[PDB]
């Protein structure tokens, strides 16, 4: 069996680390993972990668989507060619994939982002419980499924728990997963909103780009609070240089491996339904959940379509970041 493992883009540390995990585990499990993507985060590029993998006779795809709508037709065609379709990281329409391996619910992840920001704000001498904290979100793009679901839940949480906070840029800032653009956009936020208190960077490119922008402006964690999601090796130097205090992620290597395992398990002829408990060798037992764990409006009618959730997420600071190497 070959699983084609497709990232939102290659050459970003989150996706490279996820593939390192998929490669390590699939070698032990006895199947091939073909890592295929593009340097740009582009739905049209992902369609081309999907089509080429189908044409080459891949048995399965495990995809993290930059835009669900833009890959729907290609994934329907993949399934009609006999290819098992799964997702990880950022989902698509659940009617066109079997299992999604997700890092957490949008409520969990949106609240985690806000809580990291709250903690870092308090540590630089603000009173986030009461202050009119000025903030905004900086991430990849306005349509991707994962990051927008977190923004929606994080905004609901802020408006409920911290009504005094002020979103100074409600349209959000977008840097398209382009490393150089994330720096430039990070600089734009700090120039146009120079008194901003918190920038929530729920994207693995926006977070290091925003930290670099702050460093370019001579700022440290004492001036402005930046938090978000990124693999820890990409942020250690910024943290050692005092640019930010705290950010988060989860075990993206095991996540990529799990997504590829689910694709292999189904492509090998095993049926998977919501409620099943599946023993993934050397990882543990997972439970397939209904699609509505990621969106309460999701249709749960098809029990062959479901979600596996990672059991934990990770908050990094200078005190634990050196325990990790990805
Ligand atoms: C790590 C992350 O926030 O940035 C890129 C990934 O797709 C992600 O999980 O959204």
């Amino acid at each position: 069996v070959t699983v084609t493992f497709i990232p939102k883009l290659t050459g970003n540390a989150f996706f490279e680390s996820a593939n390192k995990g998929a490669q390590k585990y699939s070698e032990q499990w006895g199947f091939k993972v073909d890592y295929e993507g593009d340097a740009n985060a582009s739905a049209a590029s992902q369609v081309s990668v999907i089509n080429k993998a189908v044409q080459q006779g891949t048995n399965a795809i495990c995809l993290s989507s930059v835009d669900a709508a833009g890959v729907k037709d290609a994934l329907k065609a993949a399934a009609d060619a006999g290819v098992t379709v799964t997702t990880w990281d950022s989902d698509v329409d659940p009617s066109v994939r079997k299992v999604m391996v997700s890092q957490g619910t949008p409520e969990q992840l949106g609240q985690m982002l806000v809580q990291m920001g709250y903690d870092s704000l308090k540590e630089r001498g603000k009173d986030p419980e009461k202050d009119a904290i000025k903030y905004c979100w900086h991430y990849s793009n306005a349509t991707v499924t994962d990051q927008n679901s977190w923004q929606v839940e994080g905004e609901k949480y802020i408006k409920s728990k911290y009504p005094n906070w002020q979103n100074v840029a409600p349209d959000n800032y977008y840097s398209n997963q382009d490393a150089e653009q994330a720096i430039s956009v990070g600089e734009s936020i700090l120039s146009a909103h120079s008194d901003i208190d918190l920038i929530i960077c729920n994207d693995s490119t926006a977070l290091p780009g925003q930290a670099q922008a702050a460093q370019n402006k001579g700022l440290t964690a004492k001036n402005v609070t930046i938090t978000g999601f990124a693999s820890p090796n990409s942020m250690k130097q910024y943290c050692n240089d005092g640019i930010l205090t705290r950010w988060g992620l989860w075990d993206c290597g095991i996540q990529g491996a799990m997504g590829c395992y689910m694709a292999y398990y189904i492509a090998s002829g095993n049926s998977v339904k919501v409620g099943d408990k599946i023993e993934i060798p050397t990882v543990g037992t997972v439970e397939v959940m209904p699609n509505s764990v990621l969106d309460p409006k999701a249709d749960d009618s098809d029990t062959s379509s479901g979600v596996v959730l990672l059991p934990e997420r990770t908050i990094f600071t200078k005190d634990n970041m050196n325990n990790y190497d990805f």
